[PDB]
């Protein structure tokens, strides 16, 4: 520990704690920058040297969070709740959280080693065909691509069976040990369990109830969608393997976790005679290039009179693919270095209509970072953890439209045909609405484990209960408590909350509606754009400047006017497809929901 990074002495006063907050701030951006710089380099190009620098940076960060966290508890754990500023209470409350650093070394060294071991066995999971094969598969590319692409039911089944079997089972013992150790650490931090810690972020005493009220508002839309898809699969696979009343076999939905079904959009799409618009042909013809695209993205924000990207951003960012042959993580990401001056993007840009949209949300994050850089570092995070991605997405929504592309000049004429825009809303529904029930059930399920209400003998039972209850899916081959299908997801062994994403996808439209309402727009909400609309920016800026200083429920209210989440705006956005599906279901006599829930298909005749 460098002494300039090691805390000093502070009194039990607020007057002291204000000085503690100030000292933590000044040290914090000096450590976090050094940490993120290393992590930036390692990700900007892989080298074992940079991986080492990445590893050392990780340790240096934790060592810093520890050295300060321990004193924050020692001096202010008896007090912090008392302090007059809600901003300061947030500052100290964050520092005062220690997480795993509560565990004594013996447990601590098991804990880290245990968490790493889960990620290893998941990331390095494998499935092998039932021969003396030279070669096995892995989740990507082999499994993701066969599962999405092929539709011979047996082959599709085996791929799903192998994965949840191989990925889950060897996790089963580890995940229990994680659960015990996880809760024990937070107990000392001040939470009943890890689950009550995660819910602490949303600072809402009624949080879990709020979700069910939201989800109940979605269920008519989701059931409408689910019931529609279910019929389509019946056309494809046969009466033996689908029940037009029952739930859907989990592996037919084109995705290993059935969390988003878009790979059956090719099978289901409405109005097969219409195209789906691709503006790439203009963009290449215009001589658009990656470097230019961001200037369009910046144009948008400048058009809202949000802040332009500072010169440092253009000096630093890796907008283009590198000139070297060096290996790089191409997946696009946006970075804030807590050093106030320089913000950074990595995009690996390929000039296509899709990545044009993608750049806009990635720059959206940068605009978000730019606005709250003025806060003390402890607060420089989204108003709540799903709130940051929402401000990212509302931007991509607007520009994805044909309407905005015409103001970009990339589109020649607007073509207001509902058959086309239904195609667009429906694919987006198969992407994101299918995700809401899944995103909801996981963190209910994990809260069930962390609260203990799902003891280890029920890990798998409570999972499939939650799947059929919410997502309308059931397992394709009988699954029993030797298995552990909850582990087969990325976010579970990586102990990463999904609930942020669900909160975000609701805040997304709850903003978009409140912006389009403010931008003077009227008409079909998916045809709104806010570009050039200074009225939207000045209100949006008020959200971004707040960062996390001000409780999100108060900030959301200042933007939208509602003290809480609501899915009515989301239903407004999807309204056109909502109507269309209701017609199509009513025409087919399709039974919304899934009675005969106690059904799942027989096995293929010679399996395998
Ligand atoms: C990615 O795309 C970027 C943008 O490309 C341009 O725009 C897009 C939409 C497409 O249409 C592209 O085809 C198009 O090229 C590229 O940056 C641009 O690169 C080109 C070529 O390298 C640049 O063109 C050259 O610019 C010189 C400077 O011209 C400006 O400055 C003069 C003073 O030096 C001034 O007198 C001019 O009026 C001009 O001012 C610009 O005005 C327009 C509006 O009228 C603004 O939009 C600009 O921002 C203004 N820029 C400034 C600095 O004020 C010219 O001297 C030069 O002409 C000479 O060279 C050409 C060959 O290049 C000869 O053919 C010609 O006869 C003459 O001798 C030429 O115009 C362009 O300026 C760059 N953009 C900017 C903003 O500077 C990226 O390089 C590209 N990257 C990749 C990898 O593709
Ligand atoms: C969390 O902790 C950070 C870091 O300690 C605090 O930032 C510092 O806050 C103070 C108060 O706002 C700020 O002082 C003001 O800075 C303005 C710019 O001052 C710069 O120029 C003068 C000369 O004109 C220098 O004397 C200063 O040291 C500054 O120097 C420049 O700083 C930038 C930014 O880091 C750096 O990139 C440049 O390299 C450097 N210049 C050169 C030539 O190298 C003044 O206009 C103003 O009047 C005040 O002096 C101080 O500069 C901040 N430092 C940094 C590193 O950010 C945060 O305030 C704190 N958080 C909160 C919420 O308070
Ligand atoms: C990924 O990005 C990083 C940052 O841009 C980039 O880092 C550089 O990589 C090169 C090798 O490709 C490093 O060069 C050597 O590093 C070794 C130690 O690992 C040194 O022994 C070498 O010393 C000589 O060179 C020095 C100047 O670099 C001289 O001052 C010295 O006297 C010796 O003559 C040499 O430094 C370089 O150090 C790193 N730098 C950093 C900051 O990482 C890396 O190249 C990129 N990846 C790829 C594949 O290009
Ligand atoms: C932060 O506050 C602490 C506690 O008020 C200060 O700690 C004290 O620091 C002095 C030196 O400034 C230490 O002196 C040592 O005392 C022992 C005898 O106990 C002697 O054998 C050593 O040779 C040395 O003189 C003292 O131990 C230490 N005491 C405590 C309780 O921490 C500290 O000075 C303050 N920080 C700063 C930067 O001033
Ligand atoms: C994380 O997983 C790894 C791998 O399962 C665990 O490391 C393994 O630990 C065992 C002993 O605990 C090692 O087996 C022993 O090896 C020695 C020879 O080194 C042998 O004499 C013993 O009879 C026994 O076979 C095993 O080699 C070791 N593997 C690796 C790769 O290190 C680790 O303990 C797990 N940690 C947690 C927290 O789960
Ligand atoms: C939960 O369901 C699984 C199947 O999905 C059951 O596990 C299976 O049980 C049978 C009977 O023991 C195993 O067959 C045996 O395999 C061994 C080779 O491993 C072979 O030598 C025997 O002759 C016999 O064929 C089968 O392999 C096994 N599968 C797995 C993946 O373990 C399990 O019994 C069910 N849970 C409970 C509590 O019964
Ligand atoms: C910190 O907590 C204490 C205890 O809840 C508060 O002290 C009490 O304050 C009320 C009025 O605010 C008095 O009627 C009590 O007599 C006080 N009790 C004691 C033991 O002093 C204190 O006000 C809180 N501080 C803040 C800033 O809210
Ligand atoms: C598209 O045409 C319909 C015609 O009824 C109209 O109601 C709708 O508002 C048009 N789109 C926009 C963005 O105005
Ligand atoms: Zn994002």
């Amino acid at each position: 520990l460098d002494p300039g990074l090691q805390p000093g002495n502070f009194s039990a006063d607020e007057a002291g704690a204000q000085l503690f907050a100030q000292s933590y701030n000044s040290s914090a951006e000096q450590v976090l920058f050094q940490s993120v710089a290393a992590s930036w380099a390692h990700d900007t190009n892989i080298t074992a040297e940079n991986a080492r620098r990445q590893e050392e940076a990780a340790l240096l960060s934790q060592e810093f969070a520890e050295a300060w966290g321990q004193k924050a508890k020692e001096l202010y754990e008896p007090i912090w709740q008392n302090f007059t500023d809600p901003q300061l209470r947030r500052i100290i409350g964050a520092v005062r959280t220690l997480g795993s650093a509560n565990l004594p070394l013996a447990k601590r060294q098991q804990y880290n080693a245990l968490l790493s071991n889960m990620s290893r066995i998941y990331s390095t999971a494998k499935v092998c065909l039932p021969n003396k094969t030279a070669t096995c598969w892995s989740l990507d590319p082999d499994l993701t691509n066969i599962l999405a692409s092929s539709r011979s039911y047996a082959m599709l089944l085996f791929a799903w069976e192998g994965w949840h079997n191989a990925a889950g089972i060897p996790l089963k013992p580890l995940y229990e040990d994680f659960t015990a150790l996880s809760n024990e650490a937070y107990k000392q931090d001040g939470f009943t369990d890890t689950g009550a810690y995660w819910r602490s972020w949303y600072n809402s005493p009624t949080f879990e109830d709020d979700l069910e009220h939201l989800y109940q508002q979605l269920e008519p839309l989701y059931l409408n969608l689910h019931a529609f898809v279910r019929r389509a699969l019946h056309r494809r696979y046969g009466d033996r393997y689908i029940n037009l009343r029952g739930p859907i076999p989990a592996h037919l939905l084109g995705d290993m976790w059935a969390q988003s079904w878009e790979n059956i959009y090719d099978m289901v799409v409405p109005f097969p005679d219409k195209p789906n618009l691709d503006v790439t042909s203009t963009m290449l013809q215009q001589g658009w290039n990656a470097t230019h695209m961001f200037r369009v993205a910046e144009e948008f924000f400048t058009s809202l009179e949000l802040s332009p990207m500072p010169p440092e951003f253009w000096e630093g960012s890796m907008l283009e693919k590198p000139a070297d042959g060096r290996e790089v993580v191409c997946h696009a990401s946006a970075w804030d270095f807590y050093n106030r001056k320089d913000f950074r993007i990595k995009q690996c840009t390929r000039v296509t209509m899709d990545q044009l949209s993608t750049v806009h949300h990635e720059m959206g994050h940068i605009q978000y970072y730019l606005q709250y850089k003025d806060l003390p570092v402890s607060l420089r995070r989204g108003a709540n953890p799903g709130f940051h991605e929402a401000i990212g997405d509302v931007l991509a929504l607007s520009v994805s439209t044909p309407e905005h592309l015409h103001k970009i000049g990339l589109l020649d004429r607007v073509t207001n045909d509902t058959e086309s825009d239904i195609n667009y809303l429906l694919k987006m529904a198969l992407e994101k609405i299918a995700f809401l029930p899944f995103g909801y059930l996981v963190d209910q399920w994990r809260w069930g484990v962390f609260s203990g209400r799902t003891p280890p003998s029920r890990y798998n039972f409570d999972w499939w209960y939650l799947r059929t209850k919410y997502q309308g899916i059931c397992p394709p081959v009988t699954r029993n408590e030797t298995h552990f299908d909850a582990g087969a997801k990325f976010h579970v062994p990586n102990v990463t909350p999904y609930i942020r994403y669900f909160v975000s996808f609701v805040l997304q439209f709850q903003f978009h509606e409140a912006l389009c309402k403010e931008a003077g727009y009227e008409g079909p909400l998916h045809q709104c754009d806010i570009y050039r609309s200074t009225k939207a920016g000045a209100k949006l800026r008020k959200v971004l400047q707040a960062g996390s200083s001000r409780p999100w429920q108060e900030v959301l209210k200042d933007m939208v006017g509602l003290d809480a989440l609501d899915a009515q705006p989301l239903l407004k956005y999807f309204q056109l497809v909502t109507q269309w599906l209701q017609e199509q279901n009513q025409q087919n006599g399709e039974v919304l929901g899934w009675p005969e829930y106690q059904w799942h298909p027989p096995l293929p005749d010679n399996y395998p």
